[PDB]
């Protein structure tokens, strides 16, 4: 049991610095996430994230929190359950998203990565495994989860911008971490946007052209500079390339242009002459015997 309602469960995965659990509600009866952190890290992290996520609650697309304490030798944070990643659903389609699934998330995880931004924060973890998509009636709707890596980018009283600086403490997936983060440059907003570039063409592609390769986080940013968008995009529609083109040259205390970048895929996603419906890949597999 843990805190006062909830019951423990299984381990399902690992979030960044911590373990994460299934948990069932007592009193509603609807079942929880649960993550742990032991106490006794020398380095403890949970508080810090969950003061996060209190920040960011009734945000759209914010997993709610439940309750948030200690129990044992483990420091306890309580969220709502949700559905699978983008990358679990991504192996479920075969890791193949079609131009028009891939249109739809995009313009919700600008809007997630935005509004993370409206709170004076920066992901520096964006990557598929940190998007789940909702359960029921908000089966559609996108989340953004794991606020470990998270950092201020400006001070809330002021706003003033945090200074350009060098920060060579590799922070985040390589796969889908900005240029700016290899060359041991602090991240900013831009860098969460670019990683999202990456993540949109990671579900065009199936995979990107750094996979596969300490040594290694060398070889990816190698072939990272070495890779023109150009190159990277052929095939696909001009927006995934401006996308990219836009947020690398953003000027690092810069305020992006989230309705810009947003109205790039939905006028492509009107010319292209795609349905509104809020339909994905995954609500279109078939299935039968073995
Ligand atoms: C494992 C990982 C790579 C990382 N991770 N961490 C969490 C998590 C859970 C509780 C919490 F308090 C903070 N984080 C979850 C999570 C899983 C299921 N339903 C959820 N709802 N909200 C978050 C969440 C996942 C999922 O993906």
């Amino acid at each position: 049991r843990v805190g006062n309602r909830y019951r423990l469960g299984r381990k399902i995965g690992s979030g960044s610095f911590g373990d994460i659990y299934l948990g069932t509600d007592i009193a509603a009866g609807e079942e929880v996430a649960i993550k742990l952190e032991c106490v006794k890290t020398k380095h403890p992290q949970l508080h810090i994230e969950s003061k996060i996520y209190k920040m960011m609650q009734g945000g759209v697309g914010i997993p709610t929190i439940r309750w948030c304490g200690a129990e044992g030798d483990y420091n306890v944070m309580v969220m709502e359950l949700l559905g699978p990643s983008l990358e679990d659903l991504f192996n479920f389609c075969s890791r193949k998203f079609s131009l028009k699934t891939v249109l739809l998330l995009a313009d919700q995880m600008i809007s997630r990565i935005e509004y993370i931004h409206s709170k004076n924060f920066i992901h520096r973890d964006v990557k598929p495994d940190n998007f789940l998509m909702g359960l029921g009636k908000k089966g559609n709707l996108v989340y953004i989860i794991d606020f470990g890596l998270a950092k201020k980018y400006r001070d809330a009283r002021t706003h003033q911008h945090i200074p350009y600086r060098e920060n060579k403490n590799l922070t985040g997936t390589a796969r889908y971490a900005s240029i700016n983060t290899h060359l041991g440059i602090e991240q900013s907003r831009r860098d969460d946007l670019e990683s999202l570039g990456y993540v949109l063409m990671y579900f065009n592609l199936g995979s990107l052209p750094w996979q596969g390769l300490r040594q290694k986080y060398e070889r990816i940013s190698e072939k990272k500079m070495s890779t023109p968008i150009e190159v990277l995009c052929k095939g696909y529609p001009s927006e995934f390339a401006t996308y990219l083109n836009f947020c690398r040259s953003l000027r690092f205390d810069d305020k992006p242009d989230y309705s810009y970048l947003r109205q790039l895929f939905r006028n492509l996603f009107h010319r292209q002459g795609f349905s509104y419906d809020y339909v994905f890949d995954w609500n279109m597999l078939k299935f039968g015997a073995s």
